[PDB]
């Protein structure tokens, strides 16, 4: 069936949401309240889909740091009122991103996939980012892809399909994995396989995700080793 | 010092001449002497070279799996004598390349350097044959960086630069590895530290190696294990 599964990032194996709640609150101190700061990183979670949506159809590409970074400070300006930031801050606010941790499943199951399976990424993070949550995140691949080594971000054809071609095998031998329904439906349209994974706490304790129904793609998970079992891969030691 | 360790593959993590020798020896069998079959592997990594060295002066790319390819078919109408090949077998005599073993120290050197260091791989294979020979030789890298993603070979420019500029990382804190000066040499001058890893029977038990001294490079080792402990990574359990 597959040579090698394709990995979203961001969400689908990290918790990006904790630890920029976490972060930011270590970094701003007593001058932010938790609900204060978790509405803004909400907001900030919407400000960068939002532009790497309207970046997509115009057919552009730009560093992704540059966009978190912009967002942020777009929204610190709505929040002047309440608190502000210098500009160190700023940075070690947008560096937040780059140290995220990797839900629980994520390490074994990464592994246990391996034994029969090449395993890669492909983000819409920067390189260096991807490069960078791997440690933070213990994350072990075969290979790093990221929108910055095509000059486009998904959902575009071209990230995929040029993913298979540096890979030497056919779209239709890779399984795309993710936690996002828009990223599986592109990628299932240039022929690949689709693997949704459920993150019920991506968005925090409280706000819910997709609740995907079986069958419209092709698993539907609650871990990496969870799909690594329907895979036909043997559980670790 | 350094953020990130560069390294160069072919030879000087792996030895693809024993690779390739017992690689032809199990497709041809009985069709072919061990010397003879020596003989082809040995001008077969000189044709590579050679083509290799003219694309570089040309300043152009193309697909180093079609450079393998096309020089074996030559090499086989020269020994056409002694034995053929069949088309399937011409592809599976090429496939290895790609299933290269490492040196004994290379894993356990490259794990202890990712304590303290940034590794990837920067080599001129083709992306997907690098992807392949970290399964044959138990690479484990952080990023694989390959001539494929910029269009051109080391030691051109354009490949350090384009390296750093994807890791994120300043050229003066990334160290090249290498068992080949004219690699090393050529990352000196975008800026770059120079380890050199002395292979001896990188062209086999006979032929020859060449001569480094002390002082030429920053680095001269005779194992990564060696290389990580000059730069002050704690050694494994």
């Amino acid at each position: 069936q597959f040579r090698a599964l394709l990995f979203d990032v961001q969400g689908t194996l990290t918790d990006f949401r904790s630890t920029l709640i976490e972060h930011g609150l270590s970094i701003l101190g007593d001058r932010v309240d938790r609900e204060l700061w978790e509405e803004l990183v909400d907001q900030w979670r919407g400000c960068y889909r939002d532009e790497l949506d309207s970046l997509v159809k115009q057919e552009k590409w730009r560093s992704v740091r540059a966009v978190y970074r912009d967002s942020l400070i777009n929204l610190l300006a709505k929040f002047s009122d309440s608190f502000c930031a210098t500009s160190a801050e700023v940075e070690l606010l947008t560096d937040g991103w780059e140290r995220l941790r990797s839900w629980p499943d994520v390490p074994s199951g990464l592994e246990q996939l391996r034994s029969k399976y090449l395993v890669a990424a492909l983000t819409n993070a920067d390189f260096s980012a991807i490069v960078n949550v791997g440690r933070s995140a213990k994350l072990q691949w075969d290979a790093v892809l990221s929108a910055q080594l095509f000059g486009a971000y998904k959902p575009h054809r071209s990230t995929y399909e040029g993913a298979a071609t540096l890979l030497g095998i056919a779209p239709s031998e890779i399984l795309m994995v993710a936690s996002h329904a828009y990223d599986l439906e592109a990628a299932r349209e240039v022929g690949a396989g689709t693997a949704y994974v459920r993150r019920p706490l991506e968005y925090g304790p409280t706000g819910r995700t997709e609740d995907v129904p079986d069958g419209r793609f092709d698993f539907l998970v609650d871990s990496i080793s969870e799909l690594a079992d329907q895979l036909g891969c043997p559980r670790l030691g």
